[PDB]
């Protein structure tokens, strides 16, 4: 006891150096002695060598080469060592690989074809990612992807010999090229350098750059002269204001120190592991100075050429240089006051090494150094051991001590209570002081045991314990304080370590003392404004930091240790609050994100889990929300923690107290204002504004906060509500949130019209968004404010309609109109599903949405149908169609009306009585719709005949092949009302008669039918005047008009009148019998058919003179027809194939049969073009501008088999150019593609027409090509007519050779020729009468007379009388409408009155066929009932 505590006193002598010194206690000081050594102390050159496979395992302008590196100018590092990975690494390829069984006779990834003269490699000294390949005037930037296989940009370096790259300091996005002259700067993050320098004299010899003591840029480098200049690169010397001359030179007064520095430079290096600068010259010499970090004044300097020093990363001091003209490499390794230089057949070319982990995780540096023959060399510490380098079977000293601690505890525990107490003092005193400084955990251990067991009440040990060691922290803090001295990296550890501690066991004694006044708890202030100087301490780069770590080491645990201290310190005491908030603050919104993601993390777990903590909560939840206007500008990104940690405090909300819902009452009342819902210059939203990112923020807490649910009980009620739901519905309504998000959307209609580890950033922008665009997950400024703006209101009316008391909602239509505005605008899956949603809720019922976005669909597609028009000239005056110029539309205004029309047509498609209801709102959509068809060409006739159809006869008829009966009725009488009576005729003309197609007249027949037979009363009788009226030219449209008839018919049964009417009726219809049965009787070519029917089998009255057109035209139908079987010629180029089919084709679909196809080699896209363009040439038309016309942009999927691309118009092509337009193939010569094979088909018939006009010259060429037509029909007519001589023989007495053999094929070659003929007339036509309008159009006083929709189509682009065909269609019809007349027994009477049974019996008696007579025989029959 008294000898033990006697020999111990002595002892703690030399016990407080050991503990003081051992660990990593003592190894700041040393650290920094030795560096103040290294760049102070003197030191001399000392030569020595103990510090450190075969040949032939290696292999393979380069005369100028020779040159230049022989004049030592440049020199070949073919290495570099790719590592932070394992990677390590002539003939224009360098083989990367990795060297894991060296690291752990050799046995030693991939390889890259250089493509640029090399002469070195260099990786980027912060990223062993980017490699550079370096030569003299090409490079190449190569980022080898995980394996090391080669992408590479090659660096454009416009060359007018670039000496060498360096990728900035700790920047490796950054990078610069000096030449001998100039040096570039170029980022790789932004071609176009950054920087350029160049000098006003001498070249550019060595050039590097440092930081300042803020640690900005600075370039200096030692000349050809040897003159080392010093510039600060910024934006005056940067390349946006062009290469700067280089100004200032350091000066060097030594004893060797005329424009020439002792025969010029060596290099430059300034190390910032030491902290330090070399120097050397081309007379050999060299040097090193250290200099003031702002001042740049070179402040302590020391005395074969030299180049390249290079530092091995993570191995300080160690420097390998290589003499310029021995090409020895030379190793200095300087301690504070010695140069130790190393030197170590196989004419070493260079050098590689790392500081590897061995065989026995130890890291020690191994040296592959390369030489000539290809062979290799193994080449292998003063400020890398422990002691230097930051952080009982040892100190038999601790032994002994360990030894003192078991007999003091006997001593005491076996030890008398006088003898125990007497020492008492004296022992807890020496203890104390004992665990005071630092030492072994095991003296702590034994020191705490016995000091326990010393104090009687061992509550009583923890409080004398807390405040001793919390005084002897706070004196020695203060003193480091006052004295302003940095804090050491390991005291301000081992501070917060024994204060947390202390703070986590007895945290109310812990206040009570930090808090004794020996403002409040300046402790606390100081240790945060302590934290902040030190964190701001920190080594920027750790790459280029000096020797030591400076900074933070554990950062985040540092941060929330401390702020798990300052939070039990704020709980404690009460009155300190005000200051810990803003103090947090200045923390939650730091610039890294190491320090607000691990605070907010560590206050989360902090607060988490009486009513003091409640209360704490409340309190903090105002303090920080008053400091919410100061993130102001704080930015988004840098604004989330705030807001996570708003709703952490939000978590426990229950707002029942007044005072709770008072807290509720200021979080709402303060969020909102923060967003201000009433700016009304809202257009500044638009842009992505700083202000604006934080409000989005604000906005998507606000959001949480609304869809929070706090999901009750099994019980029905629906008042289990989130109080906080409750609230944020309510103030968003007293807001007026709704006008805000409609003036915000109607905002974003310009730009939307115009636009055609990771940290846990949860729960405001998800992780998964997050791992997908990490960019900035606050960069998708309007896609993210729209989602917002929409996904606002329906929560806020989810609340507000589940509130029994609150009035519901209500904005105005301007809602619906704007939502289904954004809706038929494109948007991705969200948006859509979004809007959606919010227009059904809206508008309520399902029947009311899909009828509301079909009328705006309507309403769209009539407004574009009639601007296109306009576009053209054609314009509706109140509700009359006029137009100016008559030609005819090109393709692209017919697919335009096409796209918008068919797209009607099917909206009618789907229900009818959408299309009704559409119809009834403006009554503008029938006049223009009848008057388009009139004029638009006949293709486009089909569709607006089915929509037409479809609005007035109705769903119900047109399916079968009373609320829809009012709504036809009622239409029908607006139709009624604005039509007019020439319109009418013309469309029952147009329609009926004159077209070509069958579908088109049934179509035709059934709107006749329905619009007539609900007309008004008067109305149908001005009807059946009119058709009846236009019935007496039916001997011209002839054979096509048995819908005509028909519809003749069946008004005439049905409508009755008086006999005045019948009567002249009846006139009309017999006197066109009369004179039809006439000129068939006195027929030329009657006797010759009337013979021949009876003999062999007549199929076509083949004995006409002026082919009826009519007659001469059938409807061949469309063949599916293979695209194979219609060549002519083929060709192939690199992506495309031409192919010149055998003649005109009317092609309406096409389908691309795809057969083995490559999975490496797919094709999307394909563009076919069609031409219609004379050419028998197939090079001159593969020019893709002139003979190319684009048909449909069809892309399909990866492995799409079966491809059907129809026209929506069918195209009249000849010549067909196929290119695969877009991939996911075609070989030069015979065009083999060895990705698959295709093959082709088309739904065509053919066509016969001509090359389209152009120019004179078509004008000439078809003048001429009709000539020859001419010339060619002529031989025709005159060898046809001669048939007749011997048709005539043989009808006095075979005849199917004769006849049915010749006159058939000659009709056939006549019938070709004459079609030609005509469709040529037309294209002449056209482009006359076209060039006649443009020239007119000149002529100013001349305005073009813009002619009526009839005019227009008479204006624009029959069977012929004597056709024996056309008198007897005439007459089967005609013999049709009498038989149905007869019926009513007055026109019985009225028939029989006119004594047509004559003209009948004496006529056409046995003429017609077989049916025909059979019929005549029941009229007759009928007539005399």
């Amino acid at each position: 006891a008294p000898l033990v505590l006697d020999m111990l006193n002595f002892l703690m002598d030399a016990i407080q150096t050991n503990f003081q010194q051992a660990s990593a206690v003592g190894s700041s000081s040393r650290a920094q002695q030795a560096l103040s050594e290294l760049h102070t102390v003197e030191k001399a050159v000392e030569m020595t060598d103990q510090l450190m496979s075969q040949e032939g395992a290696f292999e393979n302008q380069g005369q100028t080469i020779r040159q230049l590196i022989s004049a030592h100018v440049l020199r070949r590092v073919a290495m570099c060592v790719l590592s932070s990975r394992q990677h390590l690494a002539e003939k224009g390829k360098i083989t990367v690989l990795q060297l894991s069984a060296l690291l752990k006779k050799l046995t030693l990834l991939a390889s890259a074809p250089v493509p640029f003269t090399v002469l070195s490699l260099t990786g980027n000294p912060c990223k062993e990612d980017y490699l550079a390949v370096c030569g003299l005037k090409d490079c190449h930037v190569l980022t080898f992807s995980s394996s090391g296989s080669v992408d590479h940009l090659v660096l454009h370096p416009q060359l007018a010999f670039i000496i060498k790259a360096v990728w900035l300091p700790g920047s490796q996005t950054e990078l610069a090229i000096v030449t001998a002259d100039f040096v570039k700067i170029y980022d790789l993050c932004v071609l176009s350098p950054t920087f350029y320098f160049l000098l006003p004299s001498s070249k550019i010899r060595d050039v590097t750059f440092l930081f300042n003591e803020e640690g900005k840029n600075i370039i200096v480098i030692m000349s050809s002269a040897g003159y080392i200049y010093t510039q600060l690169m910024e934006e005056a010397s940067s390349a946006q204001q062009g290469p700067f001359y280089v100004t200032n030179v350091l000066e060097i007064n030594h004893e060797d120190l005329n424009s020439q520095v002792a025969g010029g430079g060596v290099s430059v290096y300034y190390s910032h592991v030491l902290q330090m600068l070399f120097f050397s010259y081309c007379q050999g010499k060299s040097f090193a100075a250290t200099i003031s970090r702002t001042t740049l004044e070179v402040l302590q300097l020391f005395p074969p050429a030299l180049c390249q020093w290079s530092e091995v990363m993570n191995h300080p001091g160690l420097v390998c240089c290589v003499q310029q003209t021995t090409g020895v490499p030379l190793v200095v390794m300087v301690k504070p006051d010695t140069f130790l230089i190393q030197e170590i057949k196989a004419k070493i070319q260079d050098m590689v090494a790392i500081r590897h982990t061995a065989c026995n995780e130890q890291q020690r540096t191994t040296m592959i150094l390369l030489c000539e023959d290809g062979s290799l060399r193994i080449y292998m510490s003063y400020w890398l051991q422990p002691s230097l380098q930051p952080s009982t079977s040892g100190t038999v000293l601790e032994r002994l001590v360990v030894s003192s601690l078991e007999a003091l505890e006997s001593c005491f525990a076996v030890g008398p209570i006088i003898e125990k107490e007497r020492n008492k003092n004296a022992a807890q005193e020496l203890a104390t002081l004992l665990l005071s400084l630092p030492a072994p955990a095991s003296v702590q251990q034994q020191s705490k045991s016995l000091l326990a067991s010393l104090h009687t009440s061992r509550s009583a040990y923890h409080s004398h314990k807390d405040q001793a060691l919390l005084s002897k922290a706070v004196q020695c803090l203060n003193t480091s304080s006052k004295e302003g001295k940095d804090l050491d990296p390991e005291v301000f550890q081992r501070l917060v370590i024994t204060a947390r501690s202390i703070a986590i066991m007895r945290p109310n004694n812990l206040v009570h003392f930090t808090e004794s006044k020996l403002d409040c708890c300046s402790f606390i202030t100081q240790l945060v404004n302590h934290f902040w100087k030190l964190h701001a301490s920190k080594p920027k780069n750790a790459f280029l930091a000096p020797a030591c770590l400076p900074g933070l080491t554990h950062i985040e645990a540092t941060v929330n240790a401390l702020v798990d201290i300052i939070h039990g310190y704020c709980t404690c005491e009460l009155d300190c609050i005000n200051t810990a908030s803003k103090i947090y603050m200045q923390m939650l919104l730091c610039p890294d994100p190491a320090v607000s993601f691990s605070c907010k993390q560590a206050l989360i777990r902090v607060l988490r889990p009486s009513n003091r903590l409640h209360m704490v909560r409340l309190m903090l939840l105002e303090r920080l929300l008053q400091t919410l206007p100061q993130l102001r500008n704080v930015g988004g990104v840098r604004a989330i923690p705030y807001m996570q940690v708003i709703l952490m405090l939000t978590t426990d909300l229950d707002g029942e107290d007044e005072k709770d819902k008072g807290a509720l009452d200021n979080l709402l009342s303060q969020l909102i204002a923060e967003l201000g819902m009433d700016k009304k210059d809202v257009s500044k939203k638009n842009e992505r504004s700083a202000l604006n990112e934080v409000h989005l923020v604000v906005m998507r807490l606000l959001s949480v906060f609304m869809s929070r649910t706090k999901s009750g009980s099994k019980s029905s009620i629906c008042e289990s509500s989130s109080l906080i739901s409750s609230a944020t519905a309510a103030a968003l309504l007293s807001s007026g949130a709704v006008d805000y998000c409609l003036h915000v959307l109607k905002s974003l209609l310009e730009y939307w019209k115009s636009q055609q580890s990771p940290p846990d950033m949860s729960p405001f922008f998800l992780r998964q968004y997050v791992k997908g665009h990490a960019a900035d997950v606050f960069e998708a400024y309007t896609q993210l404010l729209t989602e917002m703006v929409l996904r606002l209101p329906y929560q806020i009316k989810k609340i507000t309609d589940t509130n029994s008391r609150i009035p519901p909602p209500v904005f105005d239509h301007s809602w619906f109109y704007f939502l289904s505005e954004y809706l038929m605008i494109q948007q991705t899956p969200f948006v859509r599903r979004q809007v959606r949603k919010l227009l059904l809720f809206i508008c309520g019922s399902k029947e009311k949405y899909r009828q509301l976005r079909d009328l705006h669909t309507l309403d769209s597609h009539v407004r574009g149908i009639k601007k296109l028009l306009e576009e053209q000239g054609i314009f509706l005056r109140a509700s009359v169609v006029t137009a100016s110029s008559g030609s005819a539309l090109q393709y692209d205004t017919l697919i335009s009306l096409m796209e918008h029309l068919k797209a009607c047509a099917e909206i009618a498609a789907q229900r009818t009585i959408n299309w009704q209801k559409f119809c009834i709102k403006d009554d503008s959509v029938l006049y223009f719709l009848l008057q388009v068809s009139f004029l638009v060409d006949e293709g486009v006739s089909p569709v607006l005949l089915q929509l037409l159809s479809c609005a007035l006869c109705g769903s119900k008829v047109l399916a079968a092949l009373s609320q829809e009966d009012q709504l036809c009725t009622a239409l029908v009488n607006q139709l009624n009302k604005f039509a007019d009576k020439e319109t009418l005729i013309q469309f029952l003309r147009c329609f009926l008669l004159e077209s070509n197609s069958s579908s088109v007249r049934w179509q035709a027949h059934c709107l006749t039918l329905h619009i007539y037979r609900n007309s008004s009363k008067s109305q149908q009788e001005l009807l059946l005047d009119l058709m009846w009226s236009i019935w007496p030219e039916l001997p011209a449209y002839g054979r096509k008009a048995a819908q005509f008839v028909d519809l003749l018919g069946y008004f005439s049964l049905k409508t009755p009148q008086t006999e005045k009417k019948l009567k002249e009726y009846s006139q009309k219809a017999v006197e066109i019998l009369r004179t039809q049965n006439h000129i068939l009787t006195n027929h030329p070519n009657s006797n010759i058919y009337n013979t021949l029917s009876g003999l062999v089998e007549f199929d076509g009255y083949y004995l006409e003179s002026d082919p009826c057109l009519v007659c001469n035209n059938p409807e061949v139908p469309f063949c599916y027809i293979k695209l194979s079987s219609i060549k002519v010629d083929t060709r192939y180029t690199t992506t495309q194939q031409v192919v010149k089919l055998i003649g005109s084709h009317t092609i309406s679909k096409v389908t691309v049969k795809i057969g083995d196809l490559k999975r490496t080699k797919m094709v999307r896209t394909i563009n076919l073009y069609y031409n219609n363009r004379t050419v028998q040439a197939i090079v001159e038309l593969k020019n893709k501008p002139a003979r190319w016309h684009k048909a449909k942009k069809v892309q399909l999927t990866p492995g799409q088999t079966e491809v059907k691309i129809d026209l929506p118009l069918p195209i009249v092509a000849s010549n067909l150019m196929i290119e695969f337009a877009d991939f996911y193939f075609l070989c030069n010569a015979c065009g083999f593609c060895k990705y698959a094979r295709f093959d082709f088909m088309l739904y065509a018939k053919p066509c016969c027409a001509v090359d389209p006009i152009e120019n004179e010259e078509d004008r000439k060429k078809a003048v001429s090509n009709i000539n020859t037509l001419l010339d060619k029909a002529d031989r025709v007519y005159h060898q046809l007519m001669g048939h007749r001589p011997q048709l005539e023989n043989l009808l006095c007495k075979q005849l199917a050779q004769e006849y049915c053999g010749d006159c058939k094929n000659s009709f056939d070659e006549l019938s070709k020729i004459i079609q030609k003929v005509f469709a040529s007339r037309k294209e002449l036509l056209e482009y006359d009468l076209q060039q006649r309008e443009a020239a007119t159009k000149s002529s100013r006083t001349s305005v073009q007379p813009t002619f009526t929709a009839s005019q227009y189509r008479a204006l624009s682009v029959t069977s012929s009388t004597k056709c024996y065909g056309c008198a007897s269609a005439v007459t089967e019809h005609c013999i049709t409408l009498l038989r149905a007349l007869a019926t009513n027994p007055a026109l019985r009477h009225i028939l029989v009155s006119q004594g047509l049974i004559r003209e009948l019996f004496d006529y056409n008696l046995r003429r017609g066929a077989a049916a025909m007579r059979e019929e005549v025989r029941q009229l007759m029959c009928l007539l005399t009932r």
